[PDB]
């Protein structure tokens, strides 16, 4: 579990999203595992704005934080789950090292700020759904 809190916004993953995200709904898309709900209180996040292959995520299973070289954000294959069919996700980086469902929600971060959050691992991978690109996130 885990979540960005950025102004007015709550970036979450998808599949872990509440009654309360959907109902505050601001965006959300299947094919990227993301979505965004609105929130009353300021929050204290910075979304990174760069093109950073470097940086440090948070393992839930682990009680620890990595630092992990990852790609950059494509369209991967992704298996089934419990919460998706076997489908292709996008905007997603992928990096050597351990993940379990669970740590689904842990941030991945750069000196820019925040880069995105586990979304898909397993076989000593882990994915990250990248959130650089959602301009708006840093106004309105
Ligand atoms: C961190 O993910 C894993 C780690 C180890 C094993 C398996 C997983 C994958 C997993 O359970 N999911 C849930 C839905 C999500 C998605 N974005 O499609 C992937
Ligand atoms: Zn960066």
């Amino acid at each position: 579990s885990g979540a960005i809190y950025v102004g007015n916004y709550r970036v979450v993953n998808r599949h872990l999203a509440t009654h309360n995200d959907w109902a505050n709904l601001v965006w959300e898309d299947s094919s990227r595992d993301l979505l965004v709900s609105s929130t009353t209180a300021q929050g204290c996040d910075t979304i990174a704005r760069c093109d950073c292959q470097t940086g440090v995520y948070y393992c839930s299973s682990r009680r620890k934080h990595y630092p992990v070289s990852f790609s950059k954000p494509s369209l991967i294959f992704v298996e089934a789950s419990e919460y998706y069919p076997a489908r292709y996700q996008s905007h997603l980086m992928l990096a050597v090292g351990h993940s379990e469902p669970g740590d689904c929600g842990g941030i991945l971060r750069c000196q820019h700020g925040v880069v995105g959050i586990v979304s898909t691992g397993g076989n000593g991978l882990v994915g990250f759904a990248d959130v650089r690109d959602l301009l708006w996130l840093d106004e309105e």
